[PDB]
C-alpha cells in the first residue's frame, strides 16, 4: 500500500508556514493566506522512487496546552520548525516549538527539520552560521527557503520524510 506520512508545520505567525505548505501543494507562491486558517492538505509525491502521501497540517493560532490539542500535535510524525530568516524573534521562539514536540511525542528523537524560510530577502538578521549551529545543537538537519521562489520547499519536506523512515 502507499505510506502516509503525516507532517506538522510549526514556528511563529508571519514566518510562511502557510506559503510554503501551498507551494507544496499549488506548486504556487501564495503572498497572503488568512493567518487563522490552520487545516490540513494532502499530496502525493515521489520521493527517490516511492510514490507516499503527504499530510500536512499547517498549523496557526495561539497557544493552547490542552489535552485535545496535545492529542492533535501527537498525530504528526515529523514536524517542520519554521523561522524566517529577516526576524530575529522568530528564531529565538524554535527551541519553544522544539520543546513542545519533545514533551507532547515523549521523546527525544522525534524526526524534525529546522527551515530558514524567506532566503530571498536581502534583510537577514539571523546569520546561516547560527541556524546551522542551532540544527547542530539538536542533531537534525537545516535547510534554507523560500515559498516565493521555490527554494528548498522539496528539501524541506522530502529530508523530513527520510527521517521519518529512518525513525520507524
Ligand atoms: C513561542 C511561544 C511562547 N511565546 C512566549 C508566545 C508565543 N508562542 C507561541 C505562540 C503560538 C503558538 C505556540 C506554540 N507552541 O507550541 C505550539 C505547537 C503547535 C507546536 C507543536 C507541538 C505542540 S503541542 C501544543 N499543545 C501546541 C500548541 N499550542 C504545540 N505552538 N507558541
Ligand atoms: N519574501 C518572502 N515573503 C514570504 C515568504 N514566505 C512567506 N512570505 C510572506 O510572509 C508573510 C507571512 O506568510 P504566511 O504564509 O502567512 O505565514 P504563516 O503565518 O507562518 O502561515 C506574508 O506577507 C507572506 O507573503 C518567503 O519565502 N519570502
Ligand atoms: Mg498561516
Amino acid at each position: 500500500g502507499m505510506t502516509e506520512y503525516k507532517l506538522v508545520v510549526v514556528g511563529a505567525g508571519g514566518v510562511g508556514k502557510s506559503a510554503l505548505t501551498i507551494q507544496l501543494i499549488q506548486n504556487h507562491f501564495v503572498d497572503e493566506y488568512d493567518p487563522t486558517i490552520e487545516d490540513s492538505y494532502r499530496k502525493q509525491v515521489v520521493i527517490d522512487g516511492e510514490t507516499c502521501l503527504l499530510d500536512i497540517l499547517d498549523t496557526a493560532g495561539q497557544e493552547e496546552y490542552s489535552a485535545m490539542r496535545d492529542q492533535y500535535m501527537r498525530t504528526g510524525e515529523g514536524f517542520l520548525c519554521v523561522f524566517a530568516i529577516n526576524n530575529t524573534k522568530s528564531f529565538e521562539d524554535i527551541h519553544h516549538y522544539r520543546e513542545q514536540i519533545k514533551r507532547v511525542k515523549d521523546s527525544e528523537d522525534v524526526p524534525m527539520v529546522l527551515v530558514g524560510n524567506k532566503s530571498d530577502l536581502p534583510s537577514r538578521t539571523v546569520d546561516t552560521k547560527q541556524a546551522q549551529d542551532l540544527a547542530r545543537s539538536y542533531g537534525i538537519p537545516f535547510i534554507e527557503t523560500s515559498a516565493k521562489t521555490r527554494q528548498g520547499v522539496d528539501d524541506a519536506f522530502y529530508t523530513l520524510v527520510r527521517e521519518i523512515r529512518k525513525h520507524k
